[PDB]
Protein backbone atom coordinates (compact mmCIF):
# COMPACT_ATOMS: atom_id res chain seq x y z
CA UNK A 1 0.00 0.00 0.00
CA UNK A 2 1.25 3.45 -1.22
CA UNK A 3 0.33 7.02 -1.36
CA UNK A 4 -2.26 7.31 -4.09
CA UNK A 5 -0.31 9.90 -6.42
CA UNK A 6 -2.10 12.06 -9.36
CA UNK A 7 -0.33 14.90 -11.10
CA UNK A 8 -1.32 17.63 -13.59
CA UNK A 9 1.40 18.53 -16.44
CA UNK A 10 3.05 21.62 -14.55
CA UNK A 11 2.33 24.38 -17.11
CA UNK A 12 4.22 26.38 -19.60
CA UNK A 13 4.84 30.40 -17.77
CA UNK A 14 4.99 31.81 -20.73
CA UNK A 15 0.99 32.82 -20.71
CA UNK A 16 -1.66 33.47 -18.23
CA UNK A 17 -3.51 30.20 -17.24
CA UNK A 18 -6.67 29.64 -19.17
CA UNK A 19 -9.30 26.50 -18.68
CA UNK A 20 -7.10 23.96 -20.38
CA UNK A 21 -4.91 23.95 -17.23
CA UNK A 22 -7.96 24.46 -15.36
CA UNK A 23 -9.20 21.58 -16.77
CA UNK A 24 -6.32 19.48 -16.77
CA UNK A 25 -6.03 20.23 -13.19
CA UNK A 26 -9.49 19.45 -12.11
CA UNK A 27 -9.20 15.95 -13.93
CA UNK A 28 -6.33 15.55 -11.32
CA UNK A 29 -8.47 17.30 -8.48
CA UNK A 30 -11.26 14.62 -8.85
CA UNK A 31 -9.30 11.23 -8.76
CA UNK A 32 -7.56 12.67 -6.32
CA UNK A 33 -10.63 13.70 -3.90
CA UNK A 34 -12.34 10.42 -4.98
CA UNK A 35 -9.45 8.41 -4.22
CA UNK A 36 -9.62 10.22 -0.62
CA UNK A 37 -13.40 9.68 -0.19
CA UNK A 38 -12.45 6.08 -0.27
CA UNK A 39 -10.29 6.61 2.67
CA UNK A 40 -7.22 5.78 0.56
CA UNK A 41 -4.31 8.63 1.51
CA UNK A 42 -3.32 10.77 -2.11
CA UNK A 43 -1.04 13.06 -2.61
CA UNK A 44 -2.14 15.70 -5.74
CA UNK A 45 0.29 17.64 -7.65
CA UNK A 46 -0.08 20.84 -10.19
CA UNK A 47 2.70 23.22 -11.07
CA UNK A 48 4.50 24.84 -13.48
CA UNK A 49 7.47 24.59 -15.58
CA UNK A 50 9.19 27.75 -15.84
CA UNK A 51 12.68 26.80 -17.83
CA UNK A 52 13.45 27.17 -21.61
CA UNK A 53 13.69 28.72 -24.62
CA UNK A 54 10.16 29.31 -24.94
CA UNK A 55 9.45 31.30 -21.24
CA UNK A 56 12.86 32.68 -21.65
CA UNK A 57 12.12 34.23 -25.36
CA UNK A 58 8.23 35.05 -23.74
CA UNK A 59 10.26 37.00 -21.04
CA UNK A 60 12.32 39.20 -23.45
CA UNK A 61 9.45 39.79 -25.75
CA UNK A 62 7.92 41.48 -22.48
CA UNK A 63 10.59 43.30 -21.95
CA UNK A 64 11.38 42.02 -18.43
CA UNK A 65 13.67 39.73 -16.53
CA UNK A 66 12.61 35.81 -16.12
CA UNK A 67 13.13 35.85 -12.87
CA UNK A 68 11.06 38.56 -12.09
CA UNK A 69 7.99 37.69 -15.15
CA UNK A 70 7.96 33.87 -13.98
CA UNK A 71 7.33 34.43 -10.89
CA UNK A 72 4.64 36.90 -11.67
CA UNK A 73 2.73 34.28 -14.17
CA UNK A 74 3.28 30.93 -11.77
CA UNK A 75 1.54 33.67 -9.47
CA UNK A 76 -1.60 34.17 -11.86
CA UNK A 77 -1.06 30.24 -11.67
CA UNK A 78 -1.53 29.76 -7.54
CA UNK A 79 -4.20 32.63 -7.74
CA UNK A 80 -6.37 30.94 -10.45
CA UNK A 81 -6.24 27.28 -9.63
CA UNK A 82 -6.61 28.81 -4.94
CA UNK A 83 -9.97 30.07 -6.39
CA UNK A 84 -11.17 27.10 -8.83
CA UNK A 85 -11.49 25.64 -5.31
CA UNK A 86 -9.21 22.56 -5.59
CA UNK A 87 -7.70 20.22 -3.17
CA UNK A 88 -3.64 19.76 -4.56
CA UNK A 89 -1.30 18.57 -2.14
CA UNK A 90 1.84 20.94 -3.95
CA UNK A 91 1.98 23.33 -6.58
CA UNK A 92 5.67 22.73 -7.48
CA UNK A 93 8.28 25.11 -10.04
CA UNK A 94 11.04 24.17 -12.21
CA UNK A 95 12.82 27.24 -10.92
CA UNK A 96 12.71 25.96 -7.09
CA UNK A 97 16.14 24.91 -5.44
CA UNK A 98 15.51 21.58 -4.29
CA UNK A 99 13.91 20.90 -7.68
CA UNK A 100 16.86 21.22 -9.47
CA UNK A 101 18.92 19.27 -7.20
CA UNK A 102 16.37 16.21 -7.88
CA UNK A 103 17.15 16.69 -12.02
CA UNK A 104 21.02 17.13 -11.80
CA UNK A 105 20.76 13.79 -9.34
CA UNK A 106 18.73 12.12 -12.24
CA UNK A 107 20.72 13.23 -14.50
CA UNK A 108 24.20 11.78 -12.87
CA UNK A 109 22.13 8.70 -13.07
CA UNK A 110 21.61 8.51 -16.33
CA UNK A 111 25.21 9.30 -17.00
CA UNK A 112 25.98 6.58 -14.90
CA UNK A 113 24.49 3.65 -16.64
CA UNK A 114 26.05 4.62 -20.02
CA UNK A 115 22.97 5.93 -21.66
CA UNK A 116 23.70 9.55 -22.10
CA UNK A 117 26.91 10.79 -24.68
CA UNK A 118 27.84 14.09 -26.34
CA UNK A 119 26.40 13.85 -30.20
CA UNK A 120 24.88 15.63 -32.39
CA UNK A 121 21.29 17.22 -33.24
CA UNK A 122 20.72 18.33 -37.03
CA UNK A 123 16.98 18.85 -37.50
CA UNK A 124 13.91 21.05 -36.90
CA UNK A 125 12.12 21.93 -33.55
CA UNK A 126 9.16 23.94 -32.29
CA UNK A 127 10.27 26.30 -29.65
CA UNK A 128 6.35 26.93 -28.85
CA UNK A 129 5.97 23.29 -27.89
CA UNK A 130 10.00 22.67 -26.71
CA UNK A 131 9.68 19.13 -29.37
CA UNK A 132 12.05 17.56 -31.89
CA UNK A 133 10.14 16.96 -34.69
CA UNK A 134 11.24 14.98 -37.89
CA UNK A 135 11.09 16.38 -41.63
CA UNK A 136 7.42 13.71 -41.87
CA UNK A 137 6.12 15.86 -38.73
CA UNK A 138 6.59 20.05 -40.74
CA UNK A 139 4.86 21.42 -43.59
CA UNK A 140 5.00 24.43 -45.15
CA UNK A 141 3.42 27.62 -43.52
CA UNK A 142 2.90 31.53 -42.94
CA UNK A 143 5.21 33.10 -40.71
CA UNK A 144 3.87 36.00 -38.63
CA UNK A 145 4.89 39.08 -40.47
CA UNK A 146 4.04 36.60 -43.83
CA UNK A 147 6.48 35.08 -44.76
CA UNK A 148 7.46 31.79 -45.94
CA UNK A 149 8.11 29.28 -43.14
CA UNK A 150 8.46 25.83 -42.06
CA UNK A 151 5.20 25.09 -39.61
CA UNK A 152 4.21 21.67 -37.21
CA UNK A 153 1.80 19.31 -38.30
CA UNK A 154 0.64 18.86 -34.68
CA UNK A 155 1.25 22.27 -33.64
CA UNK A 156 1.16 24.39 -36.43
CA UNK A 157 3.53 26.62 -34.99
CA UNK A 158 6.86 27.84 -36.60
CA UNK A 159 9.89 25.43 -36.56
CA UNK A 160 13.35 26.44 -36.67
CA UNK A 161 16.72 24.48 -37.80
CA UNK A 162 19.11 23.21 -35.01
CA UNK A 163 22.16 22.27 -35.56
CA UNK A 164 23.84 22.10 -31.84
CA UNK A 165 26.43 19.34 -30.37
CA UNK A 166 24.45 18.23 -27.59
CA UNK A 167 24.11 15.44 -25.19
CA UNK A 168 22.22 11.95 -26.65
CA UNK A 169 20.36 9.99 -23.89
CA UNK A 170 19.86 6.60 -25.68
CA UNK A 171 16.10 6.56 -26.14
CA UNK A 172 16.64 3.71 -29.17
CA UNK A 173 18.34 1.06 -26.85
CA UNK A 174 14.57 0.99 -24.97
CA UNK A 175 12.17 0.67 -27.45
CA UNK A 176 12.06 -3.33 -27.21
CA UNK A 177 11.29 -2.71 -23.71
CA UNK A 178 8.87 0.01 -23.88
CA UNK A 179 7.14 -2.40 -26.22
CA UNK A 180 6.81 -5.08 -22.84
CA UNK A 181 5.54 -2.43 -21.03
CA UNK A 182 2.61 -1.50 -22.86
CA UNK A 183 1.74 -5.05 -23.89
CA UNK A 184 2.63 -5.92 -20.33
CA UNK A 185 0.43 -3.22 -19.34
CA UNK A 186 -2.68 -3.01 -21.24
CA UNK A 187 -4.29 -0.49 -20.06
CA UNK A 188 -1.37 1.93 -18.94
CA UNK A 189 -2.54 4.51 -21.21
CA UNK A 190 -6.26 5.71 -21.70
CA UNK A 191 -8.07 6.17 -24.06
CA UNK A 192 -7.24 3.25 -25.47
CA UNK A 193 -6.79 4.69 -29.09
CA UNK A 194 -4.03 6.91 -28.02
CA UNK A 195 -2.30 3.57 -26.66
CA UNK A 196 -2.48 2.55 -29.92
CA UNK A 197 -0.96 5.32 -31.14
CA UNK A 198 1.94 4.97 -28.83
CA UNK A 199 2.54 1.34 -29.81
CA UNK A 200 2.51 2.15 -33.79
CA UNK A 201 5.29 5.17 -32.99
CA UNK A 202 7.41 3.11 -30.82
CA UNK A 203 6.62 -0.54 -33.47
CA UNK A 204 8.53 2.43 -36.30
CA UNK A 205 11.69 2.99 -34.22
CA UNK A 206 12.94 5.86 -31.74
CA UNK A 207 16.09 7.93 -32.20
CA UNK A 208 18.41 8.72 -29.46
CA UNK A 209 16.86 11.77 -27.81
CA UNK A 210 18.93 15.37 -27.34
CA UNK A 211 18.97 16.02 -23.57
CA UNK A 212 20.82 19.12 -23.30
CA UNK A 213 21.26 22.39 -25.46
CA UNK A 214 23.79 25.08 -26.10
CA UNK A 215 23.32 27.62 -23.19
CA UNK A 216 23.40 30.30 -25.71
CA UNK A 217 20.61 29.05 -27.50
CA UNK A 218 18.29 28.69 -24.07
CA UNK A 219 19.47 32.70 -22.91
CA UNK A 220 21.59 30.29 -19.95
CA UNK A 221 17.84 30.28 -18.66
CA UNK A 222 17.67 26.14 -17.84
CA UNK A 223 19.26 23.69 -15.24
CA UNK A 224 22.92 23.15 -16.02
CA UNK A 225 24.15 20.09 -17.36
CA UNK A 226 26.73 18.60 -14.70
CA UNK A 227 30.42 18.54 -15.40
CA UNK A 228 29.54 20.90 -18.62
CA UNK A 229 28.43 24.42 -17.77
CA UNK A 230 28.46 24.96 -21.17
CA UNK A 231 24.80 22.96 -21.10
CA UNK A 232 22.04 23.03 -20.11
CA UNK A 233 19.27 20.20 -19.49
CA UNK A 234 17.19 19.73 -21.98
CA UNK A 235 13.14 21.42 -20.57
CA UNK A 236 11.47 18.67 -21.03
CA UNK A 237 13.94 16.11 -19.24
CA UNK A 238 13.77 18.76 -16.27
CA UNK A 239 10.08 19.03 -16.39
CA UNK A 240 9.60 15.43 -16.66
CA UNK A 241 11.07 15.14 -12.92
CA UNK A 242 8.83 17.59 -11.54
CA UNK A 243 6.82 14.18 -10.68
CA UNK A 244 10.01 12.91 -9.14
CA UNK A 245 10.46 16.03 -7.01
CA UNK A 246 6.99 16.12 -5.76
CA UNK A 247 7.31 12.57 -4.75
CA UNK A 248 10.76 13.60 -2.27
CA UNK A 249 9.23 16.86 -1.06
CA UNK A 250 7.91 17.35 2.37
CA UNK A 251 5.40 20.09 2.90
CA UNK A 252 3.82 21.96 5.66
CA UNK A 253 0.16 22.91 6.39
CA UNK A 254 0.98 26.21 4.65
CA UNK A 255 1.46 24.27 1.46
CA UNK A 256 5.33 25.08 1.14
CA UNK A 257 7.79 22.73 1.05
CA UNK A 258 10.30 22.07 3.90
CA UNK A 259 12.52 19.09 3.15
CA UNK A 260 13.61 17.04 -0.15
CA UNK A 261 14.20 13.38 0.95
CA UNK A 262 16.89 11.34 -0.31
CA UNK A 263 14.88 8.62 -1.22
CA UNK A 264 11.56 8.28 -3.11
CA UNK A 265 10.28 5.17 -0.63
CA UNK A 266 10.02 7.33 2.04
CA UNK A 267 7.15 9.21 1.30
CA UNK A 268 5.45 6.46 -0.91
CA UNK A 269 4.11 8.48 -3.62
CA UNK A 270 6.31 7.37 -6.37
CA UNK A 271 5.68 6.46 -8.76
CA UNK A 272 2.59 7.93 -9.98
CA UNK A 273 -0.30 6.31 -9.76
CA UNK A 274 -2.43 8.69 -12.46
CA UNK A 275 -0.21 10.86 -14.61
CA UNK A 276 -3.15 13.24 -16.25
CA UNK A 277 -1.90 14.79 -19.63
CA UNK A 278 -3.60 16.14 -22.49
CA UNK A 279 -3.15 14.64 -25.74
CA UNK A 280 -0.13 17.18 -27.56
CA UNK A 281 2.56 15.80 -24.82
CA UNK A 282 1.86 12.09 -24.73
CA UNK A 283 4.81 11.37 -26.33
CA UNK A 284 6.95 12.80 -23.54
CA UNK A 285 4.54 11.05 -20.95
CA UNK A 286 4.47 7.67 -22.44
CA UNK A 287 7.83 7.32 -24.42
CA UNK A 288 10.61 10.02 -23.27
CA UNK A 289 9.42 9.86 -19.67
CA UNK A 290 9.31 5.93 -19.45
CA UNK A 291 12.45 5.18 -20.90
CA UNK A 292 14.10 7.53 -18.84
CA UNK A 293 12.72 6.00 -15.53
CA UNK A 294 14.12 2.56 -17.09
CA UNK A 295 17.54 3.68 -17.62
CA UNK A 296 17.80 4.72 -14.07
CA UNK A 297 16.53 1.75 -12.36
CA UNK A 298 13.12 4.12 -10.92
CA UNK A 299 9.64 1.94 -11.14
CA UNK A 300 7.76 3.10 -13.81
CA UNK A 301 3.77 4.77 -13.65
CA UNK A 302 0.58 2.71 -13.41
CA UNK A 303 -1.60 4.66 -15.48
CA UNK A 304 -1.37 7.91 -18.09
CA UNK A 305 -4.48 9.65 -18.98
CA UNK A 306 -4.30 11.90 -22.60
CA UNK A 307 -6.96 13.84 -22.95
CA UNK A 308 -9.02 16.02 -25.49
CA UNK A 309 -8.72 20.09 -26.46
CA UNK A 310 -11.39 22.10 -25.53
CA UNK A 311 -12.17 24.92 -27.99
CA UNK A 312 -15.13 27.86 -27.28
CA UNK A 313 -18.52 28.25 -29.83
CA UNK A 314 -16.08 25.39 -32.15
CA UNK A 315 -13.33 27.76 -32.97
CA UNK A 316 -10.57 26.95 -31.06
CA UNK A 317 -9.29 28.98 -27.77
CA UNK A 318 -8.26 32.72 -28.64
CA UNK A 319 -4.84 34.13 -29.23
CA UNK A 320 -6.88 36.50 -31.18
CA UNK A 321 -13.05 33.28 -27.69
CA UNK A 322 -11.97 34.71 -24.26
CA UNK A 323 -12.33 31.90 -21.71
CA UNK A 324 -11.83 33.23 -18.15
CA UNK A 325 -12.71 29.97 -15.97
CA UNK A 326 -12.66 31.97 -13.03
CA UNK A 327 -15.79 34.09 -14.31
CA UNK A 328 -17.72 31.33 -16.07
CA UNK A 329 -17.44 30.24 -12.15
CA UNK A 330 -18.85 33.10 -10.91
CA UNK A 331 -21.49 33.11 -13.69
CA UNK A 332 -22.92 29.60 -13.46
CA UNK A 333 -21.11 28.12 -10.13
CA UNK A 334 -17.77 26.50 -9.26
CA UNK A 335 -19.38 22.91 -9.15
CA UNK A 336 -21.73 23.83 -11.91
CA UNK A 337 -18.69 24.02 -14.38
CA UNK A 338 -16.54 21.28 -13.07
CA UNK A 339 -19.59 19.16 -13.56
CA UNK A 340 -19.81 20.49 -16.85
CA UNK A 341 -16.21 20.25 -18.11
CA UNK A 342 -16.19 16.23 -16.57
CA UNK A 343 -19.35 15.52 -18.47
CA UNK A 344 -19.75 17.06 -21.60
CA UNK A 345 -17.35 14.80 -23.00
CA UNK A 346 -15.27 11.90 -22.08
CA UNK A 347 -11.32 11.56 -22.59
CA UNK A 348 -11.63 10.29 -25.86
CA UNK A 349 -13.47 13.56 -27.49
CA UNK A 350 -12.53 17.26 -28.29
CA UNK A 351 -15.09 19.06 -25.77
CA UNK A 352 -16.94 22.39 -27.31
CA UNK A 353 -17.64 24.44 -24.61
CA UNK A 354 -20.83 26.80 -25.10
CA UNK A 355 -22.61 28.88 -22.44
CA UNK A 356 -26.38 28.23 -23.88
CA UNK A 357 -24.98 24.01 -23.27
CA UNK A 358 -23.83 24.33 -19.56
CA UNK A 359 -27.30 25.93 -19.19
CA UNK A 360 -28.78 22.87 -20.58
CA UNK A 361 -27.20 20.51 -18.25
CA UNK A 362 -27.27 22.81 -15.33
CA UNK A 363 -31.11 23.08 -15.68
CA UNK A 364 -31.61 19.28 -16.55
CA UNK A 365 -29.26 17.52 -14.55
CA UNK A 366 -27.87 19.15 -11.69
CA UNK A 367 -31.29 21.20 -11.05
CA UNK A 368 -33.61 19.13 -12.35
CA UNK A 369 -32.72 15.61 -11.52
CA UNK A 370 -30.17 15.93 -8.59
CA UNK A 371 -31.20 19.29 -7.35
CA UNK A 372 -34.88 18.79 -7.82
CA UNK A 373 -35.27 15.02 -6.22
CA UNK A 374 -33.17 16.40 -3.00
CA UNK A 375 -35.84 19.19 -2.41
CA UNK A 376 -38.90 16.64 -2.19
CA UNK A 377 -36.59 14.14 -0.87
CA UNK A 378 -36.11 16.55 2.48
CA UNK A 379 -39.97 18.46 2.65
CA UNK A 380 -42.01 18.84 5.43
CA UNK A 381 -44.81 18.21 2.91
CA UNK A 382 -43.61 14.32 2.44
CA UNK A 383 -41.20 13.86 4.98
CA UNK A 384 -43.57 15.37 8.08
CA UNK A 385 -40.99 13.88 10.79
CA UNK A 386 -37.86 15.42 9.48
CA UNK A 387 -36.25 12.42 10.07
CA UNK A 388 -35.04 8.89 8.74
CA UNK A 389 -37.82 6.68 8.85
CA UNK A 390 -37.71 3.11 9.81
CA UNK A 391 -38.38 1.04 6.63
CA UNK A 392 -41.38 -1.29 6.52
CA UNK A 393 -41.59 -4.41 4.06
CA UNK A 394 -40.03 -4.28 1.07
CA UNK A 395 -41.46 -4.40 -2.72
CA UNK A 396 -40.23 -6.51 -5.30
CA UNK A 397 -40.25 -2.81 -7.03
CA UNK A 398 -38.61 -1.46 -4.23
CA UNK A 399 -36.18 -4.01 -4.34
CA UNK A 400 -35.18 -3.22 -7.75
CA UNK A 401 -34.13 0.32 -7.07
CA UNK A 402 -32.08 -0.95 -3.57
CA UNK A 403 -30.15 -3.10 -6.26
CA UNK A 404 -29.34 -0.05 -8.37
CA UNK A 405 -28.28 1.61 -5.34
CA UNK A 406 -26.24 -1.14 -3.98
CA UNK A 407 -24.57 -1.80 -7.34
CA UNK A 408 -24.27 1.74 -8.41
CA UNK A 409 -21.00 2.23 -6.17
CA UNK A 410 -18.98 -0.59 -7.30
CA UNK A 411 -19.56 0.15 -10.88
CA UNK A 412 -18.39 3.91 -10.41
CA UNK A 413 -15.42 2.33 -8.68
CA UNK A 414 -14.38 1.07 -11.79
CA UNK A 415 -14.90 3.91 -13.91
CA UNK A 416 -13.68 6.54 -11.49
CA UNK A 417 -10.01 3.67 -11.73
CA UNK A 418 -10.43 3.41 -15.44
CA UNK A 419 -10.74 6.32 -15.20
CA UNK A 420 -13.55 7.44 -17.20
CA UNK A 421 -15.12 10.44 -15.34
CA UNK A 422 -17.52 10.75 -17.63
CA UNK A 423 -19.35 6.91 -17.56
CA UNK A 424 -18.76 7.68 -13.65
CA UNK A 425 -21.02 10.66 -13.73
CA UNK A 426 -23.55 9.14 -16.10
CA UNK A 427 -23.34 5.91 -14.12
CA UNK A 428 -24.57 7.78 -11.32
CA UNK A 429 -27.50 9.90 -12.89
CA UNK A 430 -28.79 6.62 -14.53
CA UNK A 431 -29.65 5.75 -10.55
CA UNK A 432 -30.42 9.47 -9.85
CA UNK A 433 -33.26 8.99 -12.42
CA UNK A 434 -34.65 5.59 -11.12
CA UNK A 435 -34.66 7.30 -7.89
CA UNK A 436 -36.91 9.82 -8.96
CA UNK A 437 -39.01 7.66 -11.27
CA UNK A 438 -39.76 5.53 -8.25
CA UNK A 439 -40.95 8.28 -6.55
CA UNK A 440 -43.45 10.17 -9.28
CA UNK A 441 -44.50 6.48 -9.44
CA UNK A 442 -44.73 5.72 -5.60
CA UNK A 443 -46.90 9.26 -5.02
CA UNK A 444 -45.43 9.75 -1.64
CA UNK A 445 -47.11 13.35 -1.25
CA UNK A 446 -50.25 10.98 -1.28
CA UNK A 447 -49.01 8.40 0.78
CA UNK A 448 -48.37 10.49 3.81
CA UNK A 449 -52.69 9.96 4.28
CA UNK A 450 -53.04 6.48 2.93
CA UNK A 451 -50.51 4.65 4.13
CA UNK A 452 -47.93 6.79 6.44
CA UNK A 453 -46.75 3.19 6.92
CA UNK A 454 -45.53 2.51 3.20
CA UNK A 455 -44.25 6.23 3.58
CA UNK A 456 -41.35 5.17 5.74
CA UNK A 457 -40.27 2.42 3.19
CA UNK A 458 -40.27 4.67 0.13
CA UNK A 459 -38.77 7.98 1.83
CA UNK A 460 -36.10 5.57 3.34
CA UNK A 461 -35.03 4.12 0.25
CA UNK A 462 -35.33 7.76 -1.60
CA UNK A 463 -33.19 9.04 0.92
CA UNK A 464 -30.73 6.36 1.05
CA UNK A 465 -30.59 6.48 -2.89
CA UNK A 466 -29.93 10.70 -2.85
CA UNK A 467 -27.15 9.91 -0.19
CA UNK A 468 -25.12 7.11 -1.93
CA UNK A 469 -25.32 8.65 -5.07
CA UNK A 470 -24.64 12.47 -3.55
CA UNK A 471 -21.67 10.20 -1.98
CA UNK A 472 -20.48 9.01 -5.21
CA UNK A 473 -21.01 12.42 -6.73
CA UNK A 474 -18.48 14.38 -3.82
CA UNK A 475 -15.31 14.60 -6.12
CA UNK A 476 -16.95 16.38 -8.77
CA UNK A 477 -19.40 18.67 -6.74
CA UNK A 478 -17.33 18.79 -3.41
CA UNK A 479 -18.74 22.03 -2.07
CA UNK A 480 -22.70 21.03 -3.17
CA UNK A 481 -22.34 17.63 -1.82
CA UNK A 482 -21.93 18.98 1.36
CA UNK A 483 -25.05 21.11 1.20
CA UNK A 484 -26.98 18.05 -0.09
CA UNK A 485 -25.63 15.79 3.39
CA UNK A 486 -26.67 18.84 5.40
CA UNK A 487 -29.92 19.20 4.14
CA UNK A 488 -30.29 15.36 5.18
CA UNK A 489 -28.28 15.72 8.26
CA UNK A 490 -26.24 13.13 7.47
CA UNK A 491 -23.10 12.63 10.01
CA UNK A 492 -19.66 13.59 9.22
CA UNK A 493 -18.51 10.02 9.46
CA UNK A 494 -21.01 9.06 6.98
CA UNK A 495 -19.64 11.43 4.20
CA UNK A 496 -16.14 9.37 3.83
CA UNK A 497 -14.72 5.84 3.33
CA UNK A 498 -15.75 2.99 1.63
CA UNK A 499 -17.74 2.05 4.43
CA UNK A 500 -20.86 4.18 3.31
CA UNK A 501 -20.78 2.87 -0.08
CA UNK A 502 -23.44 -0.07 1.76
CA UNK A 503 -26.31 0.29 1.96
CA UNK A 504 -28.22 1.74 4.70
CA UNK A 505 -24.95 2.68 6.47
CA UNK A 506 -27.14 5.56 8.10
CA UNK A 507 -29.58 4.28 10.24
CA UNK A 508 -33.44 5.75 10.78
CA UNK A 509 -33.87 8.22 13.24
CA UNK A 510 -31.28 10.39 12.11
CA UNK A 511 -32.80 14.03 11.87
CA UNK A 512 -32.65 16.17 8.94
CA UNK A 513 -30.83 19.53 8.97
CA UNK A 514 -32.87 22.37 9.57
CA UNK A 515 -34.98 23.92 6.84
CA UNK A 516 -34.55 26.93 5.51
CA UNK A 517 -37.06 28.38 3.59
CA UNK A 518 -35.18 30.24 0.65
CA UNK A 519 -32.56 27.46 0.07
CA UNK A 520 -32.31 26.34 -3.06
CA UNK A 521 -29.72 23.77 -4.56
CA UNK A 522 -28.93 24.37 -7.80
CA UNK A 523 -30.59 28.08 -9.66
CA UNK A 524 -32.30 27.82 -13.06
CA UNK A 525 -30.69 29.99 -15.55
CA UNK A 526 -32.46 32.22 -18.95
CA UNK A 527 -31.72 30.13 -22.09
C1 LIG B 1 5.90 17.21 -17.76
S1 LIG B 1 4.67 18.45 -17.97
C2 LIG B 1 5.30 19.65 -19.11
C3 LIG B 1 4.19 20.23 -19.99
C4 LIG B 1 4.55 21.58 -20.63
N1 LIG B 1 4.98 22.55 -19.64
C5 LIG B 1 3.36 22.11 -21.38
O1 LIG B 1 2.82 21.40 -22.21
O2 LIG B 1 2.88 23.48 -21.15
P1 LIG B 1 1.46 24.04 -21.69
O3 LIG B 1 0.89 25.11 -20.84
O4 LIG B 1 1.43 24.52 -23.23
O5 LIG B 1 0.61 22.71 -21.55
C6 LIG B 1 -0.60 22.56 -22.26
C7 LIG B 1 -1.37 21.54 -21.44
O6 LIG B 1 -2.49 22.16 -20.84
C8 LIG B 1 -3.68 21.47 -21.17
N2 LIG B 1 -4.39 22.23 -22.22
C9 LIG B 1 -3.91 23.29 -22.89
N3 LIG B 1 -4.85 23.72 -23.75
C10 LIG B 1 -5.92 22.92 -23.62
C11 LIG B 1 -7.16 22.88 -24.23
N4 LIG B 1 -7.47 23.78 -25.19
N5 LIG B 1 -8.04 21.93 -23.87
C12 LIG B 1 -7.73 21.03 -22.92
N6 LIG B 1 -6.54 21.06 -22.32
C13 LIG B 1 -5.62 21.99 -22.64
C14 LIG B 1 -3.20 20.11 -21.63
O7 LIG B 1 -3.07 19.29 -20.46
C15 LIG B 1 -1.84 20.34 -22.23
O8 LIG B 1 -0.92 19.25 -22.06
Amino acid sequence: EKVFFVTSPIYYVNAAPHIGHVYSTLITDVIGRYHRVKGERVFALTGTDEHGQKVAEAAKQKQVSPYDFTTAVAGEFKKCFEQMDYSIDYFIRTTNEQHKAVVKELWTKLEQKGDIYLGRYEGWYSISDESFLTPQNITDGVDKDGNPCKVSLESGHVVTWVSEENYMFRLSAFRERLLEWYHANPGCIVPEFRRREVIRAVEKGLPDLSVSRARATLHNWAIPVPGNPDHCVYVWLDALTNYLTGSRLRVDESGKEVSLVDDFNELERFPADVHVIGKDILKFHAIYWPAFLLSAGLPLPKKIVAHGWWTKDRKKISKSNVFDPVEKAEEFGYDALKYFLLRESGFSDDGDYSDKNMIARLNGELADTLGNLVMRCTSAKINVNGEWPSPAAYTEEDESLIQLIKDLPGTADHYYLIPDIQKAIIAVFDVLRAINAYVTDMAPWKLVKTDPERLRTVLYITLEGVRVTTLLLSPILPRKSVVIFDMLGVPEVHRKGIENFEFGAVPPGTRLGPAVEGEVLFSKRST
